C-alpha cells in the first residue's frame, strides 16, 4: 500500500526546513516511528530540503532530471517511484506538495499531524474530504517544554 505522511500548519501549509515550526521533536518522533525502514518518496525540492539522505530507509526522489546524488534513487516518473519500492509492504510518500497531489489518489492511508502554528507559506498538502477516510488514530497534544506549540496526529484510512 501507499501512505502520505505529513505535517500541516493553519491553512494546510507545509514544508521541511529545520526550523519552526516543523521541527517540533514530537513530530520528528513520530515521523521516525511511522517511516523507519519502509521506502520513502520524495519530490526534488523536499530532497533539497532535507539536505541528505534519510538512513535506514531507501529513499528514492522524483526528478524530470538526472540525479545528482547516487547515495539514493532517482525516478522520473510516479510509476517509477513505485516500482522502484519493490514488493514492500508500506510505501511513505514523505512530500512535497506536488508530490502529494500525485499519489493522494493512490494512498490507502494518510498520516497526517496538524500543528497550531501560522507559517506564510506557498506549497500545501492537497485539500480531501474528511468523508473519503475513516479515522483509525487520533491523539491532541499540548505544548509542553520539548514542543512550543500544539499539535495532533491522525491517521485516516481509505473507505
Ligand atoms: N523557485 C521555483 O520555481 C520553485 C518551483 C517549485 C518549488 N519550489 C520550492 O519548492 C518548495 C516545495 O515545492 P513542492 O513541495 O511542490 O516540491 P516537491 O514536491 O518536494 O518537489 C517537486 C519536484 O519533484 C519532481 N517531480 C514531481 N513530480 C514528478 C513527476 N511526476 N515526475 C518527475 N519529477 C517529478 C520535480 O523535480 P524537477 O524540478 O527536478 O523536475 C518537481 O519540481 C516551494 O515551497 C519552493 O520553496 C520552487
Ligand atoms: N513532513 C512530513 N513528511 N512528515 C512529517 N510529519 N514531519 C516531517 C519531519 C521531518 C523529518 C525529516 C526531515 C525534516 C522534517
Ligand atoms: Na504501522
Amino acid at each position: 500500500m501507499i501512505s502520505l505522511i505529513a505535517a500541516l500548519a493553519v491553512d494546510r501549509v507545509i514544508g521541511m526546513e529545520n526550523a519552526m515550526p516543523w521541527n517540533l521533536p514530537a513530530d520528528l518522533a513520530w515521523f521516525k516511528r511511522n517511516t523507519l525502514n519502509k521506502p520513502v518518496i520524495m519530490g526534488r525540492h523536499t530532497w533539497e530540503s532535507i539536505g541528505r539522505p534519510l538512513p535506514g530507509r531507501k529513499n528514492i526522489i522524483l526528478s524530470s532530471q538526472p540525479g545528482t546524488d547516487d547515495r539514493v534513487t532517482w525516478v522520473k516518473s510516479v510509476d517509477e517511484a513505485i516500482a522502484a519500492c519493490g514488493d514492500v509492504p508500506e510505501i511513505m510518500v514523505i512530500g512535497g506538495g506536488r508530490v502529494y497531489e500525485q499519489f493522494l489518489p493512490k494512498a490507502q492511508k494518510l498520516y497526517l499531524t496538524h500543528i497550531d502554528a501560522e507559517v506564510e507559506g506557498d506549497t500545501h498538502f492537497p485539500d480531501y474530504e474528511p468523508d473519503d477516510w475513516e479515522s483509525v488514530f487520533s491523539e491532541f497534544h499540548d505544548a509542553d517544554a520539548q514542543n512550543s506549540h500544539s499539535y495532533c496526529f491522525e491517521i485516516l484510512e481509505r473507505r
